[PDB]
């Protein structure tokens, strides 16, 4: 595989159409899904030349741990849909690559089993009608050694997934929510989580500048600037279009991650040049899992690491910090 | 039907080609028709997160009545072209949905019959060569319980409808103007109408900012920012491109509606975020009428209501007022 | 014929391919040719409503004569290529429509014969290696009753017409330059012409603002803002993109015409709203001549007059002056 | 051949697919490759009229020598891939046209043999792991009569060429690096070269404004504003998009060349109007070499010279200096 796009072709060959559509699809007309890609394609980097590249490093420190790349595996529900080893296959590959893996509230293997794989696991939280269940998940995650709580704030309820409605998609009987209904979360919910854990709380799905600022004021350790991969509000701005403004507004008060459409090391470099601390990658990780299980995810992460290192050095950056100081230009 | 676009396919299957073209078409090269869609597609919403959504309401108060959604059925001439029940089928579905229905001067069922259906009917006025006939229509509408007069100001004469000219389109003998020639209207005409009724006068087809201001000064209760669905001046700016500027200029002095190309609850949300009080929807209502009569219109209005509620809540808006405070970003 | 585009189809059916290509083609990659159209398509008009339209008039006064529309027939060489009656067919139709016709230096019927048709003829001048020949043409034109000299300033030599080179195009033996080598013209040439005639001198092919200003200072009575229909410099800006700036800079000091890609009454309205005094129309007139001779040109001019009147009134303009006061908005 | 695009078709017919792909391809998704073209296509020139064109000259003085056009042949590795005469065929045609030819460090004929052809040769330098080898190349180039050292600064290592990876491309046994591993170059390397030669040092692959300024401060005699034809960082801005800003920042302190996508005399004119001293042309020269050897390159250079002269005069420029004073407008 020489690009992330070779894996999409392979995943489409193997998965049942309705599962491929659950993975690929977005809400509504899929305008936000498409715009995630368009928005990245319009960003060009202004590389620097003739800098010292004797020891290029792609590592970052985030949430108190060193990561091998400025990237983590995004939360994706129900990974046994894609391969029988599901979350364990992905978590193992992420561990071996030194990349954080986000364990989902809707994981198809229990969070404690996935955490036992090792590595840098984070835990993604959905707020539930029964509040106590959400807070018990947080405590379970912490007890299992998760290192951050990624609170998803953009799903008061699931968006309108027309592919899924047209297909009549439902989980097969062999895939369940192994940790066991959505309730709208509020800033009060954020505070209840912050009070119940010593782990950094990361709010995922922030797009308004004033929500980024309020996240810092609320004691968040990070945010993920994100439109949920075009799966929630159809017509929501891409995160990459808000990122620069958000990074300026928080002025270092929390980590600022971005996601949506990251498909190469070059895209990682764009995100960092716009100011991101790190990116999340969702669909491509699942393409690799579908295509070739743990080995497939390993191969994807190896390719991404090579592309990140290549892009960084070609742009004159010996570190991710230097990459954040790059300028960009919008084009056609 | 899971989107408004499923109904277009169904209407195209059933209607005679020349009737489908009377409905779908615009003037000239159809540049303004296409631009209505392009203009909406370029607008992205910046949603807010973590707000209280315990009681999301899509209702608005407009022209002294509560409406279920920030939407009304646009005036569309000759609805018996599309289904034998014509305007009565649409008006009944609108009533049942709590949406205002605009009875047309060129209705194929008499305005008094349509008004007898009940609901929130408005009445659309064309100025006629015989002035007295226009003013008699106003009095008839008021006597029948219509709640606003929507004075169409963008049709001094009908535009050049090339599909209709190529098809040699004419009304079948079984479709007539049941209320019974266009004369250019002026500001004097507006004043003659205002003096002849106690109902709110709404000027439909305003696109220049200074015409919006003058509408307020003239005593209008509302305007509809509109290029008549691309059917009048070919090359007229889309209403959605003028809306923000217009809303700022009138600074709350009248209701500011918009139309043209509204095809989802997401589009309704864009219009409100740009400042609209409400939208009109034309062609999609007729697609539903063609496809399945009253039931079809009911299904469309149910789908739109679900999409509006979904979009609002995903954007952190418990009310339409909150949606008007959302920011937007233009994209690709 | 219900649009100018119906005539292109008809002309393409009848003309030999190499003649159609001589007519349609531009220089180089035809980037400027295509951009003439793109540039007009991006301009939207902001129409005004509720104005008096009791006596809409499309007339203008230009170069001391009343014209029926704000349009003239552009200079096009060798019109016997397109129809056996050539320039006489076009000139007769223009006369009957009350539109000025520009007689070309490279006319395939002598300028005196065309002028004898009557009407409002103008004369287009090429500067020649033998200066005296150019100045004799001017005197001949004036003696024959031409009312303006349109000095073409953008053809120091003919551009690179790749269609013509690929086709090996040459004039058939039955088409000649009936008035009988290009020399670069300079401001000195302009002055020599101005001194040799009492007619208004119009400089055709101006695109830089400072050249427009200098034209006024040089005593020009008009300019034509133009990239020669994309036939000269490939990559020259469209005239329509320079027009507003030019109109502001000359601040009424001469008439400012535009050409390139005008294909409807709506396009005429755009040009006027951008500030043009009038437009020239080239290729469409020749399509009509190819399709149906004098009658074809008459039909085209009738259609254009109807479209201009329609566009004007739909935009709230009772006169061309009012149309010049319209605002525009650039779109997608 | 009447355009540079006729030669691409001819080269694609004759070359083995993998060699055509080595030539045509870029890094990654080829976003930067495509953007080089897009960026030029959006630039329109504002031509001037009515200037003296009695003695139009396309000559420039650069690096102490007169060149026939504001263009040089870009460094392209391994030209025996394209034709058996390789670099000697191209160098001979360049000499005969009065265009500088850049001899490559990776030339498939030795630099001394190519320099013996005569003409204006420049020498392109790669910095090597063994520094002394790079500096020996510089001395060899100077001893052989090369007139400038073009130090390539954008290849700390070769980019990710996915066409080449998919094809399993490798040099055939009959093509070698005849002058005989990449090491990242730094500003220290630049200074080591500057100290080892009296020739002008030209830094090729500059895109950041501050790197342009530093190049001047470092004693460079020129820079080439360039993204290496889209072959290095995928997502690097096109040079043509940085050029104006760069030209302003150096304010005449060194020659500022540009490359990437130059495919006509019209494109040369755009580059000069944006401020370039001269352009480099890569792929088209190799298309001509593949198609017809020395004669093919001669024909290409003749066509380019004709197009440059044509564009200049149509734009009212009797000299390249005048062309640099032209204004431009971005379009669609
Ligand atoms: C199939 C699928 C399931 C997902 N499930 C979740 C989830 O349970 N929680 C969450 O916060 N995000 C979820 N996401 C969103 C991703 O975390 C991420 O925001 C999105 O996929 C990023 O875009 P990318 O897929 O373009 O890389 C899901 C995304 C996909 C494609
Ligand atoms: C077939 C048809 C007939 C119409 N008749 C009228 C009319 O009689 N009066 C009027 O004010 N608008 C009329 N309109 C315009 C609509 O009220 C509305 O401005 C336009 O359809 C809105 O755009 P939409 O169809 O894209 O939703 C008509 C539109 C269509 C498509
Ligand atoms: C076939 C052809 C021949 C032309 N000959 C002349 C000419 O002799 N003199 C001149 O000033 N313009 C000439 N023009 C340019 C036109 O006057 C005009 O600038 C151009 O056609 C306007 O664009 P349009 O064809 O898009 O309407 C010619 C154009 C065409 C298409
Ligand atoms: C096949 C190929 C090989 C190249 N080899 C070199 C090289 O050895 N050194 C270098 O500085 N540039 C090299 N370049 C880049 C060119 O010098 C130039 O920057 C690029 O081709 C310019 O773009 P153009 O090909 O679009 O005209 C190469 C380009 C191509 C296409
Ligand atoms: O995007 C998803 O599918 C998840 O976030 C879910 F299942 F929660 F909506
Ligand atoms: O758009 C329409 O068809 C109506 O507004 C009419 F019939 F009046 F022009
Ligand atoms: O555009 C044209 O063909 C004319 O202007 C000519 F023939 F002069 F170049
Ligand atoms: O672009 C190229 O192929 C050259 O610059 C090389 F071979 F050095 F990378």
């Amino acid at each position: 595989y020489v690009s992330l796009a070779d894996l999409e072709r392979a995943a489409r060959d193997v998965l049942p159409g309705e599962i491929f559509d659950f993975l690929a699809g977005g809400s509504g007309t899929e305008a936000s899904l498409v715009a995630n890609r368009t928005a990245l394609e319009r960003v060009f980097v202004i590389p620097r030349m003739l800098r010292d590249l004797t020891d290029v490093t792609t590592e970052i420190d985030i949430f108190g741990r060193r990561a091998a790349l400025p990237m983590a595996v995004a939360p994706v529900a129900y990974q046994r849909l894609f391969h029988p080893e599901g979350e364990l296959a992905v978590a193992r590959a992420a561990r071996d690559a030194g990349v954080p893996y986000t364990i989902c509230t809707l994981s198809s293997v229990s969070l404690e089993e996935i955490a036992a794989v090792g590595g840098r696991p984070w835990f993604q939280l959905f707020w539930l009608r029964d509040e106590k269940r959400s807070l018990d998940l947080v405590r379970r995650a912490e007890d299992a050694g998760c290192e951050a709580i990624v609170f998803t704030v953009d799903v008061p309820w699931m968006g309108r997934r027309l592919r899924d409605m047209r297909n009549g998609f439902a989980l097969p009987e062999w895939v369940t929510a192994a940790n066991f209904e959505f309730a709208p979360a509020t800033w009060e919910s954020v505070e209840a989580v912050r009070a119940h854990t010593d782990l950094p709380v990361v709010l995922k799905g922030i797009l308004a500048v004033e929500d980024a600022r309020r996240a810092v004021d609320a004691g968040a350790g990070g945010i993920v600037v994100s439109n949920h991969g075009g799966r929630q509000l159809d017509g929501a701005v891409p995160g990459i279009e808000m990122l620069g403004e958000i990074v300026a507004a928080v002025s270092g008060g929390c980590e600022v991650l971005v996601d949506g459409g990251i498909r190469s090391g070059g895209d990682v470099l764009k995100a960092t040049a716009l100011g991101a601390s790190a990116v999340l990658v969702g669909r491509p990780v699942m393409w690799a899992l579908a295509a070739a299980g743990q080995d497939g995810v390993r191969q994807l992460l190896e390719l991404l690491a090579e592309e990140v290192r290549d892009a960084m050095g070609l742009a004159g950056c010996e570190s991710v910090g230097a990459a954040r100081r790059l300028n960009t230009k919008l084009g056609v």
